[PDB]
């Protein structure tokens, strides 16, 4: 890596995203390629967020990626939100279309038409499903890759129930998942909140969201959200049932949405990555274990080393190790440990002719560097130990920066010092979308920050479920005019 | 409705009471089910697998191409051109270029390719995704739809007997989904210069027919496209030998998709609804209690989940067993397990084979072995039946006379073939109309061409 990450971090995650092989870019503005490497760690994420919404009866299927104008339309502030952002095909090779079509920027108004049809009485419900698809935005944004791109993979779930309380349920049930797959496969520590009037979906009741922290800018990001839509969209696409006990009398079923993005690889690298590259948390690495050859004899003693390092292949690979053995003939031992370290791998396990006939091997974890000698014979169970460790090390690392980055303070002027110190805070709020509005121009205007930064107000992340700090029992918002309804996180952000 | 009767209506009754299909009111645009989507899922998973070992990497490229990239070999854009849809405007906001919407992810993929290959130590390349694409003929479900979910597989290679290869790996890999999964017979084969793909050199392809209305379509196909690409893209490298020699590399891409379970409903449907081979089926065995009784329900759910039986218990109390019959019947699994009372006390159940409609008392101990053996019996069962009709529907023929009648009852039929376009192009009209289907690589049989001027014998039918 040319660049570092504390001094310029633009040019350091764009080294750091294409050295490691991840992303390669498009001529399609916004758009990138996601390279084998970065799309196993979105295999590794689907791989386990699939099993766990099967265990909650939700089943995936495949919507269509076009939606009418018409349909698009029936929720008429969810409309007004995403319109905008919304990309239309006009034409078919020459033939100009007699109706314009859209491509789902999120797939509410494909799917409620289907969901109309199949809830013909209360037996029918509920109904879960999800899909893993891919949805453009045209949002007006700068776009990052992974952190904010035109097109992007996900998933979207989206339920549908006969009563408020079990659709409520649901939603906190998504919103742990979420919690997990940052928490316990990525090693990034998740604040989980309720979204602001302002910042909540368009056409939903309420929305949940996971907010990461990202040490290095200063900035916060949303890493999921799980809505409750309520009967928003019930009553505009007629799904409907009649309650046995509630006779001849039409009710509308309760609806949640929630969804997860690629994002989350970029939040990985934002967290993890350093100035040797890429780190991989051992729970979503494509390659766990990296096996190289060094000190390269006659042929058949070449060969005999190449032998051990598959043995060592092979005996990971019985116990659940993912390995691959590099055992290229065109590159030196220095420069697989050059391009490995660039691509994050957890461990890099070398072996030479030293090792082979003394019966040992040499272990060297990503995260801290340290060099290791282990006994041929101890393999699997310490190689499993250290990347049960890094795993720890990771999270333990990140939850350390996260927990000392985010206080509270009580007035504006105390908010406008730590957030400009680099920090997120906890503040007392009015929840008004004017209290909320005149935060972003007054935390940018009277902002102090780093010469080339730029100006960059802070808006509202979440309202934590569980604050630092309790409310006082009369406090008001940080702008005075009218009490404090919740402990609210603010802070700059994407 | 009846298959023999009104197919498009026995079609349309099939795919939404099976709860494959729900219609949308974008034309040619059908929505995957979880019942479907299983079966996609079950072909992916094996294919993904097969080409895993093949040294095949995962990745996913962009929806959206340029209008320059899509215009760089003239061929493959001329052929595409008609059915790209475009997008013109973000909002209101009229873009200042037009970008389409990728038909196939050529266009999309090879100027990233020769940004990766700088020696021949860069290759080979060999990259899928799973995805979407769109192609603007009338619509039908997963047959011909204006959206579909495919594979598509593209290798880049420094040698062409190294392509040539995988082309046929690939293919044979392609049988084997259609052959050991969905048990659809299928006839290797190349495509001829006119059915060919755009763009490449050669074309294989499998054949699959639907007896029902007398039409062939095809399964998959593996394309060599030699240096078309590469030539256009500038994906090259540094001779080995020769200072300053540029060499292209040889090329394949390959793809299947949603048709699969298309062709897999019309081979294998009959009028009481849809039938699953058992080898893609996500259910295998539903066990429905009839006339305590569930405790003995789960003890088969239990037995059957430890031999990898994939198995269902429909316990639910507000559906009656008659309704349950019929639901998972329409669903085509295929084996029921009924288990009522007496039955129950007489340490027994009976089977229903989906296929035949068979019914079989079998003792609670010889479940996990009878029901495995029945399974695979359906299996092979399907594959048998499919065989021979192929076999029937499919014959030698070599004068129009013969050709033309054998078409007109409903079969398909190899004949000499000159191999020229034109007379292709004739066959057509003179016909109507029959198209080429592929040259066999394993014909019936070992002359001149039917329009009598002037190769190989090439099936030809009516097609999809
Ligand atoms: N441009 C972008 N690039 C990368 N990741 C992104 C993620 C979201 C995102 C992620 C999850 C949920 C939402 S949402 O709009 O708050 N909710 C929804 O769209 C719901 C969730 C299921 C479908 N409707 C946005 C929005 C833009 C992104
Ligand atoms: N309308 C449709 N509905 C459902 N399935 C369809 C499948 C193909 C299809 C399938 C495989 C390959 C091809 S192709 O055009 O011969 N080849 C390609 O597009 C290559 C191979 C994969 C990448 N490009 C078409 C074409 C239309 C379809």
């Amino acid at each position: 890596l040319e660049a570092k990450k504390e001094e310029n971090l633009a040019d350091w995650y764009s080294q750091v995203i294409t050295k490691s092989e991840m992303i390669e870019y498009h001529d399609i503005s916004g758009c990138y390629i996601l390279r084998p490497w970065a799309y196993a760690i979105w295999e590794a994420i689907k791989d386990f967020f699939d099993a766990e919404i099967k265990k909650l009866g939700v089943e995936n299927c495949y919507f269509p990626m076009f939606v009418s104008q018409s349909a698009l339309e029936k929720e008429k502030t969810h409309v007004a939100d995403f319109a905008p952002e919304v990309a239309w095909v006009t034409r078919s090779g020459k033939t100009e279309l007699a109706e314009p079509i859209a491509i789902r920027p999120t797939s509410e108004t494909v799917m409620y038409p289907a969901y109309a049809k199949w809830v013909q009485s209360h037996r029918d419900l509920p109904i879960k499903l999800n899909q893993w698809c891919n949805v453009v935005r045209w949002e007006f944004k700068h776009p990052q890759p992974f952190l904010r791109t035109r097109e992007f993979l996900w998933q979207e779930g989206h339920s549908a129930f006969a009563t408020m309380e079990e659709a409520a349920e649901e939603v906190l049930q998504i919103l742990d998942l979420y919690a997990q797959v940052y928490e316990e496969l990525l090693a990034i520590p998740v604040v989980k909140g309720r979204k602001t009037e302002k910042e909540k979906f368009a056409g939903g009741d309420y929305t949940t969201t996971i907010e990461a922290f990202i040490s290095a800018s200063g900035r916060a990001i949303q890493g999921g959200t799980s809505h409750h839509l309520g009967q928003n969209f019930s009553k505009m696409f007629e799904i409907v049932f009649e309650d046995p006990k509630i006779p001849g009398e039409k009710q509308f079923a309760y609806q949640n949405s929630w969804g997860l993005t690629t994002r989350t690889i970029g939040v990985m690298t934002m967290v993890h990555g350093d100035n040797m590259g890429l780190v991989l948390p051992p729970r979503v690495a494509c390659v766990q274990v990296v096996i190289i050859p060094c000190g390269i004899l006659s042929e058949e003693d070449k060969e005999a080393l190449i032998a051990k390092c598959n043995d060592y292949r092979r005996r990971l690979l019985s116990v659940n190790i993912r390995v691959r053995a590099d055992l290229r003939d065109n590159y030196s031992p220095g420069w697989k440990f050059n391009h490995w370290e660039l691509k994050g791998v957890p461990i890099r396990l070398e072996v030479g002719p030293r090792d082979m006939k003394s019966c040992q091997f040499v272990a060297v974890r990503r995260d801290t560097g340290e060099k290791l000698t282990v006994a041929e014979n101890e393999a699997e169970t310490k190689l499993q130990a250290i990347l049960e460790d890094i795993q720890v090390t990771l999270f333990t690392r990140a939850s350390e920066d996260l927990k000392t980055h985010m206080v509270v303070a009580n007035t504006m002027e105390d908010f406008q010092k730590i957030l400009d110190s680099g920090k997120i805070v906890q503040i007392p709020f009015c929840g008004e979308i004017d209290c909320e509005d005149w935060i972003k121009k007054t935390t940018a205007r009277d902002q102090d920050l780093e010469p080339g930064a730029p100006s960059m107000g802070a808006k509202s992340l979440c309202i934590p479920f569980k604050p630092l700090c309790e409310l006082q029992p009369g406090a008001k918002c940080v702008c005075g005019k009218n009490p404090a309804k919740y402990y609210t996180l603010f802070g700059r952000s994407y």
